[PDB]
């Protein structure tokens, strides 16, 4: 094994919409300039790719889908400094350049060449890596970690402890660092608030974590599947709710429960009907609503003004507020002091072979996080 | 003249929308338990005035409106012991009972027993006290001075001190504050920040006060009548934007000018696609868009939930985020100190029977403020 060899693997290339992820086999280039060729090793699924293959990102096909990742480099580029090849990284979902307008600001880390606003499914040069049959294959976000080898750039790459168990540190990448930094950064969920999660996946699982950790006196976990219920309280809801279970609206549900309105109000499901709702159900005067998931493309919403003009705050959050090669390894680092159980998300642990299975798994609301092991 | 009697005095009653305010001979009862009744000096001519008028503010009408005052008590009722009779006072947009679940929140202004959510035209006890022609007319949000002698609440009156020039002085009591609190306080200006402020009346040329006043960089105003442009600079903004130039939509336009959107934005006039674009022409992943133009009842938006989930906030503010009674005090008391030049809101300065010529000097935009001195 060289450094600069092109490498035929197996990856799950996903062709159009509404398709099977189809593993097949591709050719991976070598790192060009500023770049990084990661050995694979496991990776979480994550619902943005069942936003790939359902239509609501709208990503420039054929692609290799997946950011939910840790692995090891194998092979490096030409000038990069960060990491060398052997140690224990993880993908970045969103990069952190250090040179651009929101780099250098105390806050935000959506940085400027990200693939996320404009997403053009190739890196930083404007060249992909991936080729199968011949035709080239978008990458997805700067990762694309659905595959055997990925090339990813240096400012889209931590550098973790090199002695951190990938099948379980593979959700600090994406799910887990959005949900806990969007409870205990974006919003700042102070002592003995009274705290709301709108959907129990992996990202409200580990919102219930972050608002637990920040000390909340009540959460209140809110789905249509009941089963994630028996989940969300071993994780910290205090108590949970069903919509389906009250023909009154669960925005007056939330506020009559909750003595007018909860402290903090957070929607991680990703549709716009709970953005209103999560909304208007926090405190007329100091609420603060954080959207998390994503919004299908070109829909706008139907909001009433008021709600924001009585005194609320409506923010969102991109992995939780997190730089990402800053926050990163501190977050696995302290993973390593035991500071939050990172076991309750995972529920299945499949192959690579077996990909479009984890997915069921995800589309049938049966599972909260399926790791690939490769 | 006693404490206990029934007083005949001139008001400008609102019949039903879309007429002239009908200076007519009101009767006004005395002050019940827990109400103030105010010898009223010089009340200011507020746009929400006109949003009554106009009849984006659905109240109950027949309504003597009027909230920007400044007066003296002239009787009292019983268990007041804040103010007694003699002493400058301000009546209070938005009450502070000091009891409820908002009022003991370190950040929140919106008291929950105040008349603006679900407006009820009266005071507490359900009563109003103007009868003119034998028949009731309503208050406006327990703050009702287009009258010689007006009643509101102790929680709605803020004690000023006895050297103060009410003609200015009553810009405290609604735009001042609403402007200068929504930039240092609801926004929290940094310093050498990038602000935008959409519309330029007395609230916007508070607004630029205040982000001047936090030491902003660069302020943008941005107006369409640009007559006000020269009042503008005189405040603060160091560049003035006209949409009427521009055939290129003004968010871009705000966007290439401030090199990716302004760090904090304001929208001031009160109407929805100024909203979305306040929104759209901040930072996509720290800048902050403060809703103060109070939008028409029961109409919607239509927004990109994207704007938010880069990383934006977007709040509101009623009252610029000021605790009334707290900091109406220390708002004079600091005006004591010249802290803030208060003369370039005022432009006209009428007697109350020409209520109407200042209301068409409002409609026209001829003026940022018209004060009422009776
Ligand atoms: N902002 C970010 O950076 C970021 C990062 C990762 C994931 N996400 C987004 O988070 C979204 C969901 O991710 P996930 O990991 O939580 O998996 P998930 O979709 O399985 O969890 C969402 C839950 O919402 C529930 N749901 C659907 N409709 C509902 C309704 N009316 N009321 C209540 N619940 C309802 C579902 O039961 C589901 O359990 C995705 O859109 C993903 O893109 C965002
Ligand atoms: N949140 C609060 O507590 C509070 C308090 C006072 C006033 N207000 C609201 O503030 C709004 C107006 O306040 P004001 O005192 O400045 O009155 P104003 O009418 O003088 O200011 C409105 C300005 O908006 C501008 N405008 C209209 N359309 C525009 C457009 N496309 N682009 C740019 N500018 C446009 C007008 O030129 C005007 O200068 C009103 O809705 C009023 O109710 C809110
Ligand atoms: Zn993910
Ligand atoms: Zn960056
Ligand atoms: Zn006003
Ligand atoms: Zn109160």
């Amino acid at each position: 094994s060289t450094a600069g060899k092109v490498i035929k693997c197996k990856a799950a290339v996903l062709w159009e919409e509404k398709k099977p992820f189809s593993i097949e086999e591709v050719e991976v280039a070598p790192p060009k300039a500023h770049e990084v060729r990661i050995k694979m090793v496991a990776t979480g699924i994550c619902r943005s790719d069942d936003h790939v293959v359902s239509g609501t990102l709208v990503t420039p096909l054929p692609v290799i889908a997946g950011h939910e990742a840790a692995g090891i480099v194998e092979s490096i580029g030409e000038g990069v400094t960060t990491v060398r090849p052997g140690d224990k990284v993880i993908p970045l979902f969103t990069p952190q350049c250090g040179k651009c307008r929101v780099c250098k600001h105390p806050e935000g880390n959506f940085c400027l060449k990200n693939d996320l606003s404009m997403p053009r499914g190739t890196m930083q040069d404007g060249t992909s890596r991936f080729t199968c049959r011949g035709k080239p294959i978008h990458h997805f976000l700067g990762t694309s970690t659905f595959s055997q080898y990925t090339v990813v750039d240096e400012i889209s790459v931590a550098k973790i402890d090199a002695a951190s168990p990938l099948e379980k540190v593979c959700l600090i990448g994406c799910g887990f660092s959005t949900g806990y930094g969007s409870a205990v950064k974006v919003a700042k969920v102070t002592q003995g608030s009274t705290c709301a999660v709108f959907g129990l996946g992996g990202v409200g699982l580990s919102v219930i974590m972050g608002c637990k950790a920040a000390g909340a006196a009540r959460i209140i976990g809110v789905d249509i599947n009941k089963d994630k219920f028996a989940k969300a309280k071993e994780v910290g809801a205090t108590e949970c709710v069903n919509p389906q279970d009250y023909k009154k609206p669960i925005q007056e549900v939330l506020t009559e429960m909750s003595n007018g309105g909860v402290d903090f109000s957070f929607e991680v499901i990703g549709r716009l009907d709970t953005m209103v709702t999560a909304l208007s159900c926090c405190q007329e005067a100091y609420g603060v609503s954080v959207i998390v998931g994503v919004p299908p493309d070109s829909q706008n919403l139907s909001m009433n003004p008021m709600l924001l003009l009585s005194g609320r705050t409506w923010k969102g959050a991109i992995f939780g507020g997190f730089k990402s090669k800053d926050s990163v390894p501190k977050l696995v680092a302290d993973f390593m002091a035991k500071k939050f159980a990172l076991d309750p998300l995972i529920t299945h642990v499949l192959p690579f072979e077996k990909i479009n299975e984890g997915f069921d798994l995800l589309r049938s609301g049966e599972s909260i996080r399926t790791i690939l092991t490769f």
